This record gives C-alpha cells, structure tokens and sequence, in this order.
C-alpha cells in the first residue's frame, strides 16, 4: 500500500542528515526554496533521500534526481513513485 509521507516527516528527516548547531530552522517554508539555498549540496542530500528510501522501501531514479530543484518536486517524485509501487 502506497503510504504517502507528509511534509512533516520530510522536514525532520532533512534535519537528521546534518547535526544540531550546523543547520538552519526549517520552519515557515522550505518547499519553494532551493537545496543550494539551504546549504545542501548533493552528498548530504542523498543521505536524506536514502533515509526515506530505506524506510518506505523505494529507490530514487538517477536521471530524475536532476529534476528536483526544490523539496516540493522531490516530494512529488517520492509520492508518485509510491503510487506506482501499489
Ligand atoms: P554531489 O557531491 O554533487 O553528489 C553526491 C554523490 C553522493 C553523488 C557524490 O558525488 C559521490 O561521491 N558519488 C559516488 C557515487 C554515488 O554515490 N552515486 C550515487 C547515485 S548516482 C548519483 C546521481 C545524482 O546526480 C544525485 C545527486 C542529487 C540528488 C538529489 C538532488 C540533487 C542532486
């Protein structure tokens, strides 16, 4: 069953990939903002991705990783892939 995750869980899991006194306050919004904009490259970002992949049992496609500028689009990607996994 496709268990679509919420934006709350995503927010929290994005924090786990950094530490404590090295991150910003993910509050208000983080969906219409960029990853470069929040001090995330790719490496630390894939850690966040794998955090979710392993939990829901998914796998992120390679070409499609270059289609997410915003967390907004990343959420659609995972939500959509879940829907096709049934
Ligand atoms: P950054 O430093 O540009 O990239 C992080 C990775 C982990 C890819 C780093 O370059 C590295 O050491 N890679 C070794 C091979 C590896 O782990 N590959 C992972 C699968 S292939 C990566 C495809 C991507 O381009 C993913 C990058 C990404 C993901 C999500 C949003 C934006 C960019």
């Amino acid at each position: 069953m496709a268990t679509l995750l919420t934006t709350d869980d995503l927010r929290r899991a994005l924090v786990e990939s950094a530490g404590e006194t090295d991150g910003t306050d993910l509050s208000g919004d983080f969906l219409d903002l960029r990853f470069e904009d929040i001090g995330y490259d790719s490496l630390a970002l894939m850690e966040t991705a794998a955090r979710l992949e392993s939990r829901y049992g998914v796998s992120i496609p390679d070409d499609v990783a270059g289609r997410v500028d915003t967390p907004r689009e990343l959420l659609d990607l995972i939500n959509g892939a879940l829907a096709e996994a049934a």
